[PDB]
C-alpha cells in the first residue's frame, strides 16, 4: 500500500518524526520511545551498514577498472585528471566549510555511559604499511575497510590489464569475473532501494529520537550542517566551477541557462543516475561533440561527485565534533583522500554517499562498530535526504563543466 | 573397485555396522571402537559439514531467484502459494508426528563430560535484528547460518531485479554472477556425492558406534525416529493430498494408479532430480497440459519437499530429545519457518537434506559447533538413508499433486 | 616512474647493491638506522606477496586441479601427467636430499620476538589428518588455513569439471562461466605478482641490505650455500634424472640438449616458465615430435610441472627450518615431497611464482608465516630468490621438453 514520491516520502516522516519525537520529550518519558521506536531505526542503520561490505569492495573493483590506466584513451586522460582535481578540491572546501561551522560539537553524546575513547592511532611506518592486507580475504571477512580498498583498486586495475591480455581463454576469464563483481555492485544498490523503501519508517524513528533524547538543541546543530553543506555547495558552484569556465571559454552564466533542466531533475530524483537522459540532453544542447558527451557525461555519472565528496567531507567533521574528538590534520588530509575514494565509489542512485561515508569515517578513526561513532552516524543518516538533494544536484553538474571545458580543448 | 547400488551399498554397512557394533560392546572394550574406528565416521560427518555453508547460501541465492516476484507468471504464482502452503502444513505435521513420539529422548548423552547447556536465547528485538548481517562476508566466514540466509534471500531476490533492468551491462553481469553462484551450488552438491560415495564405511563406523556406546537402547530410539517419520510421512499423504484432490475434481485413489512408476522411482534413487523423466512421463499420463507440466514439475523438483520440511521437523526434534533440552514453543514455529526455507533449498540429490538439517538445527538453538549438539546429530545422520527413501519419494508426490490442482485451475 | 630496465638485471642491481650499503653500515654505522628507515621497504615488499599468497593457492588449485581432473583428460595426456607428478615428485626428494647434504641456513639462527622460534606441539595422527577436511570453507580462506583452502580448491576443481560433462545445458553453462571466474582470479592475482615484481628492486634492495646490516658477514656464505645446494640439485636433476630417463626409452640424450638450447636459454633469462613457450615448442617441432603430442603437452607443462620449482621448495623449507632451529622430521619430511609437488603443481610460472607458492609448503610443514620468526627467515631466502628464480625457471621448462620426448617415443 506504501508508494509514494520517494523522497517526499521521507521529508514526511522526517518533520512528523521530529513533532512525535519533541513533544514525548516532554509529556511522555523518552524511555518510552527509547524502548518501542527506537528499533526502527535501528532496523534502517544496521540494513545499510550490511551493503557497507560488499559496497566498497565490488564498488571500487568496478570504479577502479573505470579509470584505470591503459584502459582509457587520452579524450579521457584529459577528462579523469579533472575529475580527480576538481573532486579534490571539493573535499579540501567541505573540510573547510565545515571548519568555519561547528557543526555538531556541543551535540555532545557518551552512549556507553563513557565518552568515545580514540584507541591510540600507531607509527607511521606501521599505519601505512598495515593496509597491505596480509590476507584479503580476512579483509573483507572481518571489516578491514580500508585493506579492503586497496585490495580492490589493485585487482580492479589487474582486471583491465587482462583484458589487454594477447591471450582468449585469459581474457574470457578476467572478464567474466569483472562482470561478476560488477552486478554484486549492482545487486547491492539494488538493495541499498530496498532499504531506502523503508527508509520513512527509519528516519522518522531515526530523528524521533534525535528529538526525544537530544532535547531541542539538536535541531539547530542538525540545521547548523545541512548550512556548513549547501553554503559550501553553492560555494563550490560559484568559487570552482564558474570560476574555470571564465578561465577557457565557456561564457558561465549563461551555462546555467541551459543547463536548467538537468540540475532541478538531478535535485528532486536524488540519484546522479536518473539524470543522464536529461543531462546528455542538456549536453547536446551546448556545441558539445557526440563523441565528447557520450564518453564523459555517464563516466561521470558515478566516478565524479564533487557533492559527495563535499557532503563526506562535511559529515566526518559532524561526527568527530559529535563525540567530542579533535579531528586532526593528516586525519584532516586523509578526509580529502579517502573521501576523494569515497566519492569516486559512491553509487549515485539515492542514498547513496551516506553508505559510503562509512568508510571515510572508517578510515579516520571512528569505525562504525563504536557504540559512540555509530550513534553520531545513526542522528546524521536522518538528515540525509535533505542533503541528498543539493549533493545529488552538484554531482550532475560537475559532468557538465567538464564536459564543456574538455570540449573547449578539442 | 567400490561401485554397486549405491543405496544397498549403504544398507549393507548399516545392518553390517549394527552388528560388528553391538557385540563389540560385550566380549571387547568399545574404546576400542571409540580409538580405532570412530575416526571413520567422523571423516564423514566433517564432509558434510564443509559444505552446509556454501550449500546453504549457494543454493538460498539460486532457489531465492526461482520464486521472486516478480520473476514468476501467474501460472507459477497460483504454484508457488500452493508450494510454500503444502510444504509448510508438512513440517506443523512434522513437528506434531514427533510430538507424539518421544524420539530421541531417553538416548540421554553429555559427552563433553557435561550435558548440553542452552546459552541464554536473548529480548526478541535482538533476535529478531540481530540477523540482518552487520557485514556479509564475516557472517559467512565464519558460521552464522541465519544472517547468511537472509543475505541469500536478500541477494537472490535482487539478483532477478537486474534482468528486468532496462540496460545491458548491468543485465550480464547479474546474470554471469548469477551464473556463478549457480555452479557454486551445483560444484557443491557434485561434492555431495562425493562424500555420498565414502558414505558406507562412514555410516559403518556411525552406528558401529551408537550401538557400541549406547548400549542396545539406541536401536529402538532409532526406529521410533523412522516410525515417527514414515508415519508422518504418508499420514501427510492421506490426511494432504487426497484431502485436497478430493476438494477439486481429480479422483484421488486414481491418481496414485498413474503416478505408481514416479513414486518407486523416486523411493529407490533416493533423489528427486532422477525422478524426473519418470515423473514427467507419468505428468504426461493424466491429461495434464505441456505448459503446465513443464513450468510446475521440474521446479518442483528442487523447491517443494513436503518430505524433508517433515524430516527437518521430526530431526530437529529428535535432536532436543537427545541432548535433554525442551524444544519451545516460538523456537517450535520456528522450526516450521526454517524447515520451510531448509527445505526450500534442499537440493534433492542423495542426502541432501541430510545436510540442510543443520541450517533448521543452527536455527532453533542447536549449533553443530557444539560438541553434544553433533553428537546427537551424528547418530541421526546414520538412518538418513532409511528416511531419505519416504522423504524423496514425498517430495516427488507433492508436485504431482500442485500440478494437478492448479491444472483444474487452468 | 622512469623504472623500465632489463627487469632481472634490474634486480641484481639493487642486490649486489644492498649487500654492500648494508654490510658497511653494519661497521661505521648503526644498523638501528638501517632498522628504522631502509627496512620497512623490504616489508612492503614481503607484504605485498603475502597479500597474494592466500587467493593465489585457492584460485590456482582449482583452476590446476582442473586441469587434470579425469576424467578430463584423454589417455594421450594420461600417459603424461603420470610422467609429471613421478618427476615433479622426484624432484623434491632430491631436493631434500640436496638440502640434507648442504645444511643451509643453520648457524644463522635468529629469535627475532627476543624468543627462538617454538614449534607449537604437533597434534594425534587422526586429528592433523582429520583436521584438513575444513568445516567451512569460507572460514578457511578468510582467516589463513592454508591446508583445508588446498583441500578444498582440489575438491572443488574436480568438481568443476564433472559438471562440464554433465547432460544439461544451464548446469554447464554455470560450471563454466564459474570455472572461468575463478581462473582470471587466479591471473588477475598474478598479474598483482608482475606489480609488486616491478617494486621488487627496491624490495630486495632493503631485504639483504639488512641480511647484510644486521645478520653479519656469516649470512652471505649462508645465502650462498643454499644456492648451492639448489643448483647442485637442479643439474643433479638434469644429469641423474632426465638423462636417466632419456637413455632409457629411444631419445640420443646428449643430442637432446643440442636441439633444446635456445629454449633453456630463453627459460634462464625470462624467468617465466610461460614466456619460453613460443619458443619451447618451436624446438619442440625441431626433434621430430608430432603436432597433437607437443599441443598438448609443452603448453600443459607450462604451468603443472616445474621439477625446478618443487626440488625449490624443498631446500627452502629446510633453509626455514634449519634458520630458526628446528629439526624438520621425518613425516613432515615426506610432508615437503608431498605439499612441494602440489606447490609447484600451482606454481604460476611467472617471474616470482615459487617464492609465493613456498608459503603453501612452508606452511604445511608448521612454520606460518604469521610467526615472526618464520617470515623473518622467509624475508631472507626472499632476498636471493631471482637468483634461484633463473635455474628453477629453466628446469621447469626442460622436464616439459623431456616428457614430451618420453610419451612421444610411446606413441
Ligand atoms: N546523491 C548522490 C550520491 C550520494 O548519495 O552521495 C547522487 O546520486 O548523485
Ligand atoms: N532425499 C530428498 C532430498 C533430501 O535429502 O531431503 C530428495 O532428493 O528428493
Ligand atoms: N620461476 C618459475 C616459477 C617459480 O617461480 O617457481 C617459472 O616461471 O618457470
Ligand atoms: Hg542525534
Ligand atoms: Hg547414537
Ligand atoms: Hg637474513
Ligand atoms: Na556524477
Ligand atoms: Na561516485
Ligand atoms: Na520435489
Ligand atoms: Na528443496
Ligand atoms: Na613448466
Ligand atoms: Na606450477
Amino acid at each position: 500500500y506504501i508508494e509514494y514520491p520517494v523522497l517526499q516520502k521521507i521529508l514526511i516522516g522526517l518533520i512528523l518524526g521530529a513533532i512525535v519525537g519533541l513533544i514525548l520529550g516532554h509529556y511522555g518519558y523518552a524511555h518510552a520511545v527509547h524502548t518501542y521506536v527506537k528499533p526502527f531505526g535501528d532496523l534502517f542503520v544496521r540494513l545499510l551498514k550490511m551493503l557497507v561490505m560488499p559496497i566498497v569492495f565490488a564498488s571500487l573493483v568496478v570504479g577502479a577498472a573505470s579509470i584505470s590506466p591503459a584502459r582509457l584513451g587520452r579524450v579521457g586522460v584529459k577528462i579523469v585528471v579533472y575529475y580527480l582535481l576538481t573532486s579534490a578540491f571539493a573535499v579540501t572546501l567541505g573540510i573547510i566549510m565545515a571548519r568555519l561551522f561547528n557543526p555538531g560539537a556541543g551535540i555532545h553524546l557518551a552512549v556507553g555511559g563513557q565518552q568515545f575513547q580514540p584507541h591510540q592511532a600507531p607509527p607511521l611506518v606501521h599505519i601505512l604499511l598495515d593496509i597491505v592486507p596480509t590476507n584479503p580475504f580476512g579483509a573483507l571477512a572481518n571489516g578491514q575497510v580500508l585493506p579492503t580498498i586497496f585490495f580492490a583498486i589493485i585487482l580492479g586495475i589487474a582486471i583491465t590489464y587482462l583484458m589487454n591480455s594477447e591471450n582468449e581463454k585469459v581474457r574470457k576469464s578476467a572478464e567474466t569475473l569483472l562482470d561478476a563483481i560488477n552486478g554484486l555492485a549492482e545487486a547491492m544498490y539494488k538493495i541499498v532501494n530496498g532499504v531506502m523503501q523503508y527508509a520513512p519508517i527509519g528516519v522518522f524513528a531515526l530523528i524521533a529520537y534525535c528529538m526525544a533524547e537530544q532535547g531541542v538543541h539538536v535541531v539547530g546543530e542538525l540545521a547548523k550542517v545541512t548550512a556548513a553543506v549547501y553554503v559550501g555547495l553553492t560555494l563550490q558552484i560559484l568559487l570552482v566551477y564558474f570560476v574555470l569556465l571564465k578561465i577557457y571559454g565557456i561564457d558561465p552564466i549563461s551555462f546555467i541557462k541551459h543547463a536548467k533542466d538537468a540540475m532541478l531533475t538531478a535535485f528532486v530524483t536524488r540519484s546522479s543516475s536518473g539524470t543522464l537522459p536529461v543531462t546528455m540532453r542538456v549536453a547536446k544542447e551546448m556545441g558539445i561533440s557526440e563523441g565528447i558527451y557520450s564518453f564523459t557525461l555517464p563516466l561521470g555519472a558515478t566516478i565524479n561527485m564533487d557533492g559527495t565528496a563535499l557532503y563526506q567531507g562535511v559529515a566526518t567533521f559532524f561526527i568527530a565534533n559529535a563525540l567530542g574528538s579533535h579531528l586532526t590534520v593528516g586525519q584532516q588530509l586523509t578526509i580529502v583522500l579517502t573521501a576523494v575514494l569515497a566519492s569516486i565509489g559512491t553509487a549515485g542512485v539515492p542514498g547513496a554517499g551516506a553508505i559510503m561515508l562509512a568508510m571515510v569515517l572508517h578510515s579516520v578513526g571512528l569505525p562504525l562498530t563504536d557504540p559512540n561513532v555509530a550513534a553520531a552516524y545513526a542522528c546524521i543518516l536522518g538528515i540525509d535526504a535533505i542533503l541528498d538533494m543539493g549533493r545529488t544536484m552538484v554531482n550532475v553538474t560537475g559532468d557538465l563543466t567538464g564536459t564543456a571545458i574538455v570540449a573547449k580543448t578539442e
